[PDB]
């Protein structure tokens, strides 16, 4: 069986396989090329992926996500302490190790973050197996450049418990560079900038590649800035509109809010291609249908400060790496959020018109690169 490349993201995961000199990004059961890093526990079953996210508003306390934020950390970890204040599921301390506590089939059960991720990993494996028509064992899993040894360890373990023989754990920016072939020897040193803006995190990495060896010269970004923050701005915008039209504040109703958020996220994707999208939600609050729409222009102004602030970490990365704008040779977009036109304009304007590498779907670039690497490693 071929070795596969797996991008284990904070919000979405993606799997690809190298076959006949071409990389195949494998779609799932619902035909999506990336699947939510969601796991859900109910009275009768364990849901994973799309099925899990498709019922989150109906089972918030038993639907787990953001496991990538817990993986490899200690319960006492300041990050953990700050984050758990926002999760609808329980996080308990087990001799210093954080554990997620959920109710499965009427019984109370807890899981280590690596066990949850192994679940998402299992779903990717079977997605690949369903496509390949053969058993998948060897794999290359990616991890952010800033992950320490514990985090890499935990990610490796999540893979082994998923029945995957992890050939190697490589950095996400490095995988991205490999996808574009920027690892090829050209008898010269090349500076590559990876701009990764996913569903929940923002990373900027400057890699220096010479003789085929990568050297992460600098990194920056924000661990709490991603596509979900954009959705939230839309949500707050529509809560206000609903109130204008029906003098009904739907903020208290968690279900209404979550249904609207899903509508927004979807409208947002449409906005990357069209100039306006419509929000059609039957019986949002009480029995009031919420039919409306947004234009790309309004979407941009709702998120203006957020989009603009994206350049702050870019400047920082440059100064730390001791390089000027003119010194970076290539720029590659990674993450679903980079499909946003305004973000592409902003970055390009910042680099005085330089062309951005974006021919490969940004949310597939990391998996794409890992698949190539997996192939060579086997
Ligand atoms: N066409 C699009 N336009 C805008 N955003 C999009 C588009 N397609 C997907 N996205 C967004 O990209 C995000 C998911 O990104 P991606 O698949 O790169 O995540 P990820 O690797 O899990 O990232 P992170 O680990 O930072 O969350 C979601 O916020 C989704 O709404």
């Amino acid at each position: 069986g071929p070795a596969v490349g797996i991008d284990l993201g904070t919000t979405y995961s993606c799997v690809g396989v190298f076959q006949h000199g071409k990389v195949e990004i494998i779609a799932n059961d619902q035909g999506n090329r990336t699947t939510p890093s969601y796991v859900a526990f109910t009275d009768t079953e364990r849901l994973i992926g799309d099925a899990a996210k498709n019922q989150v508003a109906m089972n918030p306390t038993n639907t787990v996500f953001d496991a990538k934020r817990l993986i490899g950390r200690r319960f006492d970890d300041a990050v953990v302490q700050s984050d758990m204040k926002h999760w609808p599921f329980m996080v308990v301390n087990d001799a210093g190790r954080p554990k997620v506590q959920v109710e499965y089939k009427g019984e109370t059960k807890s899981f280590y973050p690596e066990e949850v991720s192994s679940m998402v990993l299992t779903k990717m494996k079977e997605i690949a197996e369903a496509y390949l028509g053969k058993t998948v064992t060897n794999a290359v899993v990616t991890v952010p450049a800033y992950f320490n040894d514990s985090q890499r360890q935990a990610t490796k373990d999540a893979g082994t418990i998923a029945g995957l023989n992890v050939l190697r754990i490589i950095n996400e920016p490095t995988a991205a560079a490999i996808a574009y072939g920027l690892d090829k020897k050209v008898g010269a040193e090349r500076n590559v900038l990876i701009f990764s803006l996913g569903g929940g995190t923002f990373d900027v990495s400057i890699l220096t590649i010479e003789d085929g060896i990568f050297e992460v010269k600098s990194t920056a970004g924000d661990t709490h800035l991603g596509g979900e923050d954009f959705d939230n701005r839309m949500v707050n915008h529509f809560i206000a509109e609903f109130k204008r039209k029906h003098k009904k504040d739907i903020s208290e109703n968690k279900r209404a809010v979550r249904r609207l958020r899903t509508a927004c996220e979807r409208a947002k994707r449409t906005l990357s291609s069209s100039t306006q999208a419509s929000i059609e939600i039957d019986s949002l609050y009480e029995g009031i249908d919420f039919y409306t729409s947004i234009t790309r222009a309004r979407f941009e102004e709702l998120n203006a400060d957020l989009f603009r602030g994206t350049l702050d970490p870019v400047e920082k990365a440059l100064r730390d790496a001791k390089l000027d704008k003119s010194q970076i040779h290539d720029i590659v977009l990674v993450g679903g959020s980079t499909r946003i036109p305004k973000i592409q304009k902003l970055l390009q304007d910042f680099f005085n018109g330089k062309e951005l590498n974006k021919s490969i779907n940004p949310d597939e670039a990391v998996a794409y690169g890992a698949a190539v690497q997996a192939a060579i490693l086997s």
